[PDB]
């Protein structure tokens, strides 16, 4: 569903985020919980940090949210043959965290915002419709799995 031109463009963009996974996932976190904020309910610990101060003064967030998107980048960097990567993902997060779909499409928006934002010359329209297109394939894949695995 993307072709070899949208992979090569959601690389690119992927490779500028790597030069501060950290910085990039916080701005992530922030965008997310300011837009939806029920979606901060899902996290123990991350829901008593009051304002976005603590959100980035918090190692434990740091440190999570640059898992996340080490794990994102792997799974972009397969260009679709991910789903050997993607089943652990969908069984954690189907049968223990308990993520609908739609807050990985909240959280797919907020990548979009971020990356919009900190590299709009290298985020135009192609760029924006790619990456779209990736994170739509990713969750469509982990919706099958869900289903597998008998979450709604
Ligand atoms: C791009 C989409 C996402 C990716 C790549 C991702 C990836 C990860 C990874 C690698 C981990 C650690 C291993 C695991 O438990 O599976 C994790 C944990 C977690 N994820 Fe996600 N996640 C995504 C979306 C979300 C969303 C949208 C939410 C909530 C709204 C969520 C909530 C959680 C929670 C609550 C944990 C456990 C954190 C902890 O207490 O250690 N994830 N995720």
């Amino acid at each position: 569903v993307l072709s070899e031109g949208e992979w090569q463009l959601v690389l690119h963009v992927w490779a500028k985020v790597e030069a501060d996974v950290a910085g990039h996932g916080q701005d992530i976190l922030i965008r997310l919980f300011k837009s939806h904020p029920e979606t901060l309910e899902k996290f123990d610990r991350f829901k008593h940090l009051k304002t976005e101060a603590e959100m980035k003064a918090s190692e434990d967030l740091k440190k999570h949210i640059v898992t996340v998107l080490t794990a994102l980048g792997a799974i972009l960097k397969k260009k679709g043959h991910h789903e050997a990567e993607l089943k652990p993902l969908a069984q954690s997060h189907a049968t223990k965290h308990k993520i609908p779909i739609k807050y990985l499409e909240f959280i797919s928006e907020a990548i979009i915002h971020v990356l919009h934002s900190r590299h709009p010359g290298d985020f135009g329209a192609d760029a924006q419709g790619a990456m779209n297109k990736a994170l739509e394939l990713f969750r469509k894949d982990i919706a099958a799995k869900y289903k597998e695995l008998g979450y709604q």
